[PDB]
RNA sequence: GGUUUCUCUUCAGAUCGCAUAAAUCUUUCGCCUUUUACUAAAGAUUUCCGUGGAGAGGAACAAUCUGAGAUUUUUUGAGGCCUUGCUUUGGCAAGGCU
């Protein structure tokens, strides 16, 4: 989130330079899109393992003593 | 001595990736009632998103294509001839010849 905020500042202070002002008209979404896809690369196996454990506890049942 | 595409197997020691996430363990910090979820540095490992080389099989298209392959100076007649020793009998070593 912090990286995205920093990127926005960078983009805005390369955008609002000449006659353009502080309007909401700047949409240059490639950098934040890159950041959230690299996050999604990292968060795919962790969420896969977590939801697999959730489904296995939902269907196989919870081991009482177990480990 | 074809291209394109799909799948499988094997090897990566190249910035395998002119990009970059996450997790585990051991310690140091910070926040701090306690536990997750946390802070950010190191080390040891992993997973994931991708990649390169080689081989094999399949499918669709061009059906070949791409190759490798002489006289006029200095590289051709200034060529033949008797004698002495050896003849090693194809001639060698020495003289005036043309
Ligand atoms: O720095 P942030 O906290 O991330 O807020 C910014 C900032 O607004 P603030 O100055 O008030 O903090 C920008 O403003 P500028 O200084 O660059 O002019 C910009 O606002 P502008 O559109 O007017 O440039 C942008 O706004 P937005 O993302 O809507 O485009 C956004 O403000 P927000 O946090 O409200 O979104």
């Amino acid at each position: 989130i912090r990286m995205c905020k920093d990127l926005k500042h960078l983009i805005y202070y390369r955008f609002n330079t000449g006659p353009v002002g502080k309007g909401p008209g700047c949409g240059f979404w490639a950098a934040g899109w890159r950041v959230w896809l690299f996050f999604m690369r990292g968060i795919t196996p962790l969420l896969e393992r977590w939801l697999g454990n959730l489904l296995a506890r939902q269907f196989e049942g919870r081991h009482s003593k177990g480990v």
